[PDB]
C-alpha cells in the first residue's frame, strides 16, 4: 500500500538578498508583530530567544506544540537537511520564516537557499544601495585590501563591511584566472 | 504662453498600514541601506538626525543640495501641503520616503496618505497580526478600559499598546450610535 | 444603544497605475485563476459576464450568495459611492478585486482611487516602460497633435494610444498657464 | 594575470509558481508593456515572435543587438546551461524575463527554477486558487483518473487540466510506497 501524511496550513517565507540589504532586520520585524499578538516565536542561527545550532535536525530539539512561528536566520549556512526540515514544519502547522543570502560573492546560488525558495509559499528579495553608483544593488562584492576577491578565492569566509560591499552588477567585480 | 517645470528622476516610496506593522521599522531598513551606501539622509516627524516639524513647507528649510534621502515617518500627521511638499521634492530629484497609517480607528482613510499612495512611484502596505484571532490584520482598533471606541469619538488621539491593538476585519468593531 | 455589524473575512484588492501598465489585464489574470478554482466570478465596468454600471450602487441590484469574487475594472470613473459600496462587499465576505487609474494626465489622485488604495487590505501598483527614455514610467502623458495637454484641459477625456502615452515623471510634461 | 569582464545593468526577472497561476499570463503582460514602448523583445520556449529551442545556448543564434528584451517561457524544461545562458545575457545588458514552475506536482524544486530566483535581480511568486478549498494554492496536484500521483511517478509528464490541478499545501497530496 502506498503511504500519505495529510500536511496542515503552516507556510514557508524566504527573506533573502545580498549582504547589507537588511534581511535580518526584516526577520526581525516580522517577528515583532508576531509578539504584538501575543504568538510564540524563537529564533534559529549557526554559529523570543535566538538559539545557535550545528546541524539543521537540532532545531527539533528545541521546539514545542506551545510555539507558532519559527524564524531561522543565515540560512545559506545551514546543511544540506535545512530543506526537508523546513518543509516538516511548515507541514506540521508553523509559520517558518527564514532569512539568508541569495548568492555568494561570485553571483552564484549560495547553499540550500535556492532550494528553499522554490518550495517557499512566499518569497521576499531585497536589495541595498549600490557603493559604487548608487543605483539598486544585487550582488555582495568581496574586497581584500580594496582589491575584489578571485573568483577561486573560498565560498565561505565569515566577515563584515571590512572586507564587504553591496553592489548592482554592473560594479560587481569577481576577476577570473587565465 | 504657458510653463513647464522638468522634473527630474527622483520619486516618492510610501510605507503604510495599520498601527504595529513595523512601518517606522521599515522606513529605517531603508534608510539604513542608505547610510551603508554613503549616501546622506535626512528624517522628518511632526511633534542621519531626526527632525520635527509643525508645517509640511518647513521641511525646505531643513535641505540641501548636498542631501539624496528625505524620509518623512508619520505623515497621517502632517498638514494640507504634504502631498505638494513631496512632489516637488521628488521633482527636485530627491528619493523621498514617507511612513503612516492607511487608516483611522473607524477604518476611514488617514489623512493624506491615500493622495500620497496614489502619486508615488512606490507603494508598500505592511499588516500585522491579529490580537483576536492570529491571521493577517488590517485595521487598527481602538479599545478605551477594553471597550471598541465609538465611531464618534475623535479622529486624533495620540497613544500606543494602552490603547491600540491590530485586527483583521473580522475581529474589528466600530460602534454606532443609532 | 450603540450599533455593530460584524463584519466578514472579505477583502479588496487594488490594482493600479498609468495607463498601459496592464491593471486590465492583471484584473483578468486574478478573475481567471477564480475560475480555474471554480467559484464564481463577476466584473463591473462604467460605460464570468462584465457587466456595465452607471451608479456604484446598482452593483447591488446584480449579486447574489451564489458569487464569490468581484471585480470592477476602470474604478476612477466610478461615482462618489465606491469606496462604501467595496467596504460593504468585503464587509458580507466577498473577494473584491478593483482595478484603475492612479493619476490622471495631470499627475494628480484620480477620483475614488486613492481612497480605495487606502481601504484596501491588497494594493498593486503596476509600472509601465515609459515611451520616451525606455524607464519605468508611472504617468500618463496626455498628447493633442503631438503636443502636451495643458493642465487645465478636462480631468475626464476617453481615449487610448491616439492621445496618451506612460512615462516616466522625468519625461511627464503638464504645462500650465503664467 | 586575472581576467574581468565588466557586466553591463542588463537583470533578470524571475515568475514562477505552480500551473494556473497566471505565469505565462504575467510574462506576456510584462512583455506587452514592452510594445507600447516600442522596444524590440522575443520570447523563447522549449518544444514579438515565440521561438522554440532544444538548447538553451541556441538562444544565442536567434539574438540581436537591436534586441531589448528576452523572455523565456517554461523554463523548468531548460537544460543545464540556462543558468550561465540568463546570467550572459543579463551581462550582455538585456532585459531577461523568464516564467517557470517553482516545484514538481511532488513539491521539490523542478529543474534550474531554484538556482534563477537566486541569481535573479526580481523574484515574483504567483498562487492560484485551491481547487479543494479555495484557498491560495502553492502546489500543483497531479492526478490520474481521478487518483493522486505517486512520489515515484516520472518527474516530467506534459499535460494540463486532464492530469492536474492547483493546492494549498493542505490540500497537496503525494503518497509513497513504504
Ligand atoms: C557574500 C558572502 C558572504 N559570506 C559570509 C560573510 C558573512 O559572515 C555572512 C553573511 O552575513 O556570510 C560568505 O561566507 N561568502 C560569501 O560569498
Ligand atoms: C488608529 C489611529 C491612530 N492614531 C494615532 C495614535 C498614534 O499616536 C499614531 C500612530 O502611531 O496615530 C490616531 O490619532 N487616530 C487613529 O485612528
Ligand atoms: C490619464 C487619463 C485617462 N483618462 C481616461 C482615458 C481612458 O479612457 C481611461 C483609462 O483607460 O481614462 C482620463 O479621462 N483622464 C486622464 O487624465
Ligand atoms: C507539476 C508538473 C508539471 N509538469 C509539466 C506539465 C505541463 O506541461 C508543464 C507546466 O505547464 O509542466 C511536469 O512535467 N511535472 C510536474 O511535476
Ligand atoms: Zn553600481
Ligand atoms: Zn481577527
Ligand atoms: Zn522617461
Ligand atoms: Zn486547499
Amino acid at each position: 500500500s502506498h503511504m500519505y501524511l495529510i500536511n496542515q496550513n503552516g507556510w514557508i517565507e524566504v527573506i533573502c538578498g545580498s549582504m547589507f540589504s537588511g534581511k535580518s532586520e526584516e526577520l526581525i520585524r516580522r517577528v515583532r508583530r508576531t509578539q504584538f499578538a501575543k504568538q510564540h516565536a524563537i529564533v534559529f542561527k549557526p554559529c523570543v530567544k535566538a538559539v545557535p545550532v550545528s546541524a539543521s535536525k537540532d532545531i527539533f530539539k528545541h521546539i514545542t506544540e506551545e510555539m507558532d512561528v519559527i524564524a531561522i536566520d543565515e540560512v545559506q549556512f545551514f546543511d544540506g537537511d535545512i530543506v526537508e526540515v523546513v518543509q516538516v514544519l511548515a507541514n506540521r502547522g508553523y509559520r517558518v520564516i527564514v532569512a539568508g543570502l541569495d548568492q555568494d560573492f561570485r553571483g552564484l546560488p549560495f547553499g540550500q537557499v535556492p532550494q528553499l525558495m522554490a518550495i517557499a509559499e512566499h518569497v521576499t528579495k531585497l536589495q541595498a544601495v549600490c557603493s559604487a553608483c548608487g543605483s539598486p544593488a544585487s550582488r555582495t562584492q568581496r574586497l581584500i585590501d580594496g582589491e575584489p576577491a578571485a573568483f577561486d578565492d573560498p565560498i565561505i569566509l565569515v566577515g563584515a563591511s571590512e572586507s564587504y560591499e553591496p553592489r548592482c552588477r554592473h560594479c560587481h567585480a569577481v576577476p577570473t584566472k587565465q
